[PDB]
């Protein structure tokens, strides 16, 4: 496969469920976009990390069987990796967080600055 162009965006899969804010309904965060052109010195394996298992075919991340969970993060299931919110938050947050400390370029930390889209 190739890479889709940088108009891409990322959005939670249909289903996905929102933390209550105390007693009332959480809300989604807004979609994020992800150009892959600025990610063209990252080897597709290393984000697509079942590419081999896979066949060579690059499957959505939360395809049944693997990040397919829509449960919202909570205490008790912290650390599920099947959860998509830390699917993409390792992938994504920990690289930025870890080239921002050697001071290169990088892409965004912060919240609002990733989630922008919605
Ligand atoms: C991380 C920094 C990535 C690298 C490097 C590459 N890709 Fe990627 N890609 C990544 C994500 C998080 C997503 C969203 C997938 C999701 O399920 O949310 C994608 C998407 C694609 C897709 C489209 C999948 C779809 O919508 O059906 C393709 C075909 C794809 N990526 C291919 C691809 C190739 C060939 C790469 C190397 C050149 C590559 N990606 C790198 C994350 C990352
Ligand atoms: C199924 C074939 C999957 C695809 C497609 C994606 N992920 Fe995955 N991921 C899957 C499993 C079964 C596991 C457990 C560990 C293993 O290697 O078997 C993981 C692991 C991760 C992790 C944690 C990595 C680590 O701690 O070393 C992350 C951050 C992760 N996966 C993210 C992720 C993303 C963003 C995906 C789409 C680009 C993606 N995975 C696809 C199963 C599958
Ligand atoms: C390293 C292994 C990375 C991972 C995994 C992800 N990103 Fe990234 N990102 C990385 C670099 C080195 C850069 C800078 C590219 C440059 O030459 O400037 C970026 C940049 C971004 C950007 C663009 C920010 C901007 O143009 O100001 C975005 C929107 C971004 N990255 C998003 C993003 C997402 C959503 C990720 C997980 C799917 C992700 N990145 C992973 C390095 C790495
Ligand atoms: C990219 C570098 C991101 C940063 C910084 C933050 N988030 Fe994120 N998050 C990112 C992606 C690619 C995804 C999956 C796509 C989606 O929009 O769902 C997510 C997912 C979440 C979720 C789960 C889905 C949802 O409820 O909308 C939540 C609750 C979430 N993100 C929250 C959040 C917070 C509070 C952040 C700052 C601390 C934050 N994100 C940063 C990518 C990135």
């Amino acid at each position: 496969a190739d890479a889709p162009g940088d108009d891409y965006v990322i959005s939670a899969p249909e289903g996905m469920k929102a933390k209550p804010k105390g007693d009332k309904p959480g809300a989604l965060q807004k979609t994020v976009p992800f150009p892959h052109s600025k990610h063209a010195t990252v080897e597709c394996a290393q984000c697509h990390h079942t590419l081999e298992a896979d066949g060579g075919a690059v499957k959505k991340c939360t395809t049944s069987g693997c990040h397919d969970s829509l449960e919202f993060r909570d205490k008790a299931n912290a650390k599920d990796i099947k959860l998509v919110e830390n699917a993409y938050h390792t992938q994504c947050i920990d690289c930025h967080k870890a080239l921002k400390k050697d001071k290169k370029p990088t892409g965004p930390t912060a919240c609002g600055k990733c989630h922008t889209t919605n």
